[PDB]
């Protein structure tokens, strides 16, 4: 009945890509913002069936660590995906270069993290491009997993269906989409969490990728800790660090098995400070 509500004006650009665009939408009358992916249909064959897929996926996902999806509007060639808006911006610029971040700070986007994967799994898709630069923030500085571009259905009707897609990123990807045919899902999503953990501890990615070609991945399967990254994180966590970053997929530790890990449950950070006074 409102007129005007259904208005929105895009007034800053949030990120760039060969995808296309995000841009900032502020609504015309409630100036409710939210994050607006633009994307053109026509800059690639077979771009209509992939966004397709990632809208299908979208339209599944209902968590509080998930970039939440509000719909999209197709004009012509050019589909808009209205998603929640995350002020804070990436988690990769909350890590200093060489350094990382607060431990107890690293430890509380963990266990978001770790929350939003177990919520994907137990609805049987997986990200596949978990990194830093797809984890965002909101304003109360909870983490978001973002962008289901390459994401797929790993599990359907309680059957699991192995994968054998060469895809991700690089230093996040795990050894078995590089040395093996088919691989199971799961794993592969724990392996990249791994990286993310090891980014905000050390501020800095272990390898280029894992091979044996690798000198920095062979160092560590040699266990020389001594080095850096490993050496810049302190025992707990690098414990925890050794048990998801195994190169057999099958004897690599579990979600339900790393919310049991002495390190995950270290009381470590304080809540948000509150406001107080003294008398
Ligand atoms: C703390 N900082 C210095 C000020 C804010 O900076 C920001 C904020 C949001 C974003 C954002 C980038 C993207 C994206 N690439 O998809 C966003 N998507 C979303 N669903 O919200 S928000 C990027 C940068």
């Amino acid at each position: 009945a409102v007129p005007f509500v259904e208005d929105w004006d895009l007034v800053q650009t949030l990120g760039e890509g060969a995808y296309g665009e995000v841009q900032l939408a502020v609504n015309r009358v409630t100036e409710e913002a939210v994050a607006v992916k633009i994307v053109d249909m026509k800059r690639a064959v077979d771009c209509p069936e992939n966004i397709k897929k990632e809208i299908c996926i979208n339209k599944m996902l209902n968590h509080e660590n998930v970039v939440k999806f509000y719909g999209h509007r197709r004009e012509g060639n050019i589909q808009y995906l209205f998603l929640e808006y995350c002020s804070g911006g990436e988690l990769f610029d909350r890590i200093e270069p060489d350094i990382g971040m607060p431990e107890p700070d690293a430890q509380r986007f963990f266990h978001q993290l770790m929350a939003g994967v177990v919520y994907l799994h137990g609805i049987g898709i997986t990200h596949r491009d978990i990194k830093p630069e797809n984890l965002l923030l909101d304003e109360r500085d909870n983490l978001k997993i973002s962008d289901f571009g390459l994401a797929t259905v790993f599990r359907y009707n309680n059957r699991e269906r192995l994968l054998n897609k060469m895809c991700g990123t690089l230093p996040y990807v795990a050894p078995e989409l590089l040395k093996r045919r088919e691989f199971h899902a799961e794993p592969v999503d724990v392996w990249s969490c791994g990286i993310v953990l090891t980014a905000m501890l050390a501020g800095e990615l272990p390898w280029d990728q894992p091979s044996d070609s690798c000198q920095e991945y062979s160092d560590w399967k040699e266990k020389k800790t001594y080095l850096n990254p490993w050496k810049k994180i302190d025992s707990a966590p690098l414990a925890l660090l050794h048990k998801i970053l195994v190169e057999n997929p099958s004897a690599r530790i579990t979600i339900p098995d790393i919310k049991k890990d002495r390190w995950y449950n270290k009381p470590l950070k304080k809540g948000a400070k509150r406001p107080r006074v003294t008398s």
